[PDB]
């Protein structure tokens, strides 16, 4: 009796692609590692055209007795014009799964069943967990201070679309977030009147029907904006931060073979420590403009820095004699895809030019790397904004960049490059600080491991 | 029966040089008819009377009077370098009318007005002199001054909201783009004022002389006169122009030699110029390296004249063309001489008027790379309206991104395709250009006309 009465099953619906996937796998991990009868199926998405399927998953998980997966199966893609808009092309492709979500949660069904998580593109699927009686939970890829813009949505009108107009100068006030915000640094879909603030504001708009809103973050790091949140709307539902949630490993990926993983960290052995810049730029696998790839490679070579430079850009587009001075000397590296974690992990690595996506962020911060920021798309602005701005840990190169922004020079680079791997930078004792915050979070009696309780502890009761 | 005009060119010496070559033109038609040019020195800017002198050619007919300087406005104006410009010429005011009071007799017949100096008017109706616009430009940038009438003075085209905006502008014949627009024309910090206030001024100038010819813009002036009989006159007397070229800085020419004997090195026709004005100021250096990989990935000769430093070039391309010596970059360079120059095929230009006039006098195939002024409406029309250029930007100007090193070699892989279909209005634009100065010739017959109503 005990036992049935123990025993609990979560259904987890996150977003396709790493980047929200790493997270909630390791976050179904986490949950499981802190209750012997918490079981997890996870409905696994196929995505048109796209990676990071089964393999990928099971990989990730790595043997779980209480983890299993369920493919759900493949359905029409939206049509590609809807492209004018990533998050409205991405919310209209969930919501057209919802008949196989319906289908497969009925033939899976059963009394242990306590709730669904689900991926901020998911929310549409709360309706149908209501069918069945089941409460859902948000799971949050990003962090505290995009939920507090998706929160904010709620005082305005679906048809009031961010001015595009001055964002240069027109500071926003966001509850959540201590600074004013600068206009140019929200995401591009608020500013996006083809589908993209529609998507923001309908999604944001079931937040407040979830049961719990889990965010992949730590306490050190946005308690306050946490804080503030409830001391502006009770109505919001409760907040737990469980992270940071990382895959410490890495996965392996077509587009980097053993051999190309093994030269990699070989070479980086051969490196002074604390002497290479990492330059990486996401998953998503489209580069900038031959314009862009030159001033970066010219900026990199000109601040006689070291680099691991990943990037998918054709070698045609390089500086001539770039790519034969890069191998002749071997003071850099390119590759297609990197072992991202293993490289930040590495003693050689002292800066990391990133994109700022927030996985990116909370392993550079796990590992104490410092970061140059280049933001491009998503909320990969804020999160640039923020860390440069209110956490004081990473330096800027740019805050405001995005799709349609001009070339960065590459005098402008070597600057940037040069404060980054300053000895004697300001954000060093910070970033070293953080560090040891975001460790502390999840060793026993820290920040995330009690919130984790708590929440299974609700979730279950 | 002596004659006096009075000419007030606008401040600098490349408007100094287009206004002499006109009283040169004149003068050549009427033995007694006198010019005293004004000359005012822009805030800055030596060029005192160096090239005065030299293209003076000691003409009895054409005398020059110095005015003094005055403070120039507060730098902060340069926001605006049209309204710092018209602010300065303002405060002339007083001295130019003093000028004229000193030199006034009976036998003064009319001023002659640079655009920015048409405010002016106001002094020459004081002593009950005419007034003549003399324009630099083309017939269609009077068109488009013409047609701000249709707007307010606060009206500073929606608001720079020019993307797919289209106008129609009475003298232009095609439906202008709101992009190809001068930058004053959206300028809020006083350009569109600028431009507002002056055009205000030119129906009431008692004639319009300009540095065109009837073969290229007839039909424009003929569509102006039908759409407004408050129009004065046109008068198209060019091309204007400097065959010489401003010899100064004068230094028995070092780097100018080793210019000229690098093209008589190059085989005909194979040479694109690329020459970007003179105001001096370089594209960014992100810029410069897209040009330069352009360059040398094109496979073209070419004679680059710019103003950056060496250190900005891609690696190994300052060498690559002292080596393989398929090109040459210099500074200020004789422009005109090179033109002329038989091993010249090609001109990336940033179609400022002149060059364009001098372009088309020697036959020389234009690709367009506009970037103030009325650049961008220059570059529109040589390509949409004569068809004597291909285009790279038509649009671009101060703000626009850099044009990448693959949209620059396949403009000048088209520019140098003797298949192009320019190569053969160029031919015929040259032909044009040069009939319209001859005994005969539609200029010649202008310039009759107009001194026969100045002195009439
Ligand atoms: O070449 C790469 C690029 C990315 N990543 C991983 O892919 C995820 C990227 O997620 P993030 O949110 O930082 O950016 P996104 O790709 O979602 O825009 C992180 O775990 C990175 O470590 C990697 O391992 N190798
Ligand atoms: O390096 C140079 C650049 C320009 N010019 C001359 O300077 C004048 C430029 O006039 P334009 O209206 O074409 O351009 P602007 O400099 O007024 O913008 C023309 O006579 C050009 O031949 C020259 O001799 N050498």
């Amino acid at each position: 009796m005990s036992d049935i009465n123990k025993n609990s099953e979560l259904i987890f619906i996150p977003a396709p692609g790493i980047g929200h996937l790493a997270s909630a796998l390791e976050f179904a991990k986490l949950l499981t590692n802190h209750d012997k009868n918490l079981y997890i199926t996870v409905f696994c998405i196929k995505f048109p055209g796209m990676p990071f399927a089964d393999s990928y998953i099971k990989s990730v998980l790595a043997s779980q007795p209480q983890i299993q997966l369920i493919d759900l199966p493949e359905v029409e893609p939206p049509p590609q014009e809807l492209l004018k808009s990533p998050e409205f092309y991405i919310l209209t492709f969930l919501e057209s799964l919802i008949p196989h979500v319906k289908a497969t949660i009925k033939t899976i069904l059963s009394n242990k069943v306590v709730g669904l998580v689900l991926d901020f593109f998911c929310v549409s699927m709360i309706d149908v967990g209501n069918e069945f009686g089941i409460p859902s939970y948000l799971f949050l890829t990003s962090n505290v201070g995009f939920l507090s813009l998706m929160l904010s949505l709620k005082n305005r009108q679906i048809e009031e679309v961010f001015d595009d107009s001055d964002r240069d100068h027109q500071l926003l006030n966001i509850p959540g977030i201590s600074n004013q915000v600068p206009s140019n640094v929200l995401p591009d879909a608020c500013f996006n009147k083809d589908g993209g603030y529609i998507a923001y504001y309908k999604l944001a708009e079931r937040f407040r029907d979830t049961k719990g809103i889990i965010v992949n973050t730590f306490s050190d790091l946005e308690q306050s904006s946490i804080d503030a949140l409830y001391d502006h709307d009770e109505k919001i539902p409760p907040i737990y931060a469980v992270g940071p949630l990382l895959d410490l490993k890495g996965q392996p990926n077509p587009k980097l073979d053993q051999a190309q993983h093994d030269l990699i960290l070989k070479w980086l052995d051969e490196q002074p420590d604390k002497s290479v810049v990492f330059l990486c730029f996401g998953s998503m696998g489209v580069s900038f403009g031959p314009s862009q790839i030159r001033e970066i490679a010219l900026g990199l070579k000109h601040s006689g820095v070291r680099f691991l430079w990943s990037n998918s850009a054709e070698k045609k587009v390089f500086p001539e004699g770039f790519l034969e001075w890069m191998e002749l000397e071997g003071k850099g590296m390119i590759c297609g895809w990197a072992p991202q974690v293993e490289v930040l992990a590495h003693k050689a690595i002292g800066g990391f030019v990133s994109h700022c996506g927030w996985n990116s962020i909370l392993e550079s911060m796990w590992f104490g790397v410092p970061i140059l920021t280049w933001p491009i798309y998503a909320e990969q602005q804020l999160n640039a904004f923020r860390l440069v701005k209110e956490w004081g840990v990473g330096l800027g190169l740019r805050v405001d960049y995005r799709k349609g922004s001009d070339v960065v020079a590459a005098e402008e680079i070597e600057k940037g490059l040069k404060d980054l791997m300053d000895k004697d930078s300001i954000v060093h004792k910070k970033v070293q600080e953080m560090k040891e915050m975001s460790r502390n979070a999840v060793v026993d009696g820290g920040s995330s491991l009690i919130s984790v309780g708590k929440l299974i502890d609700d979730i279950t009761g």
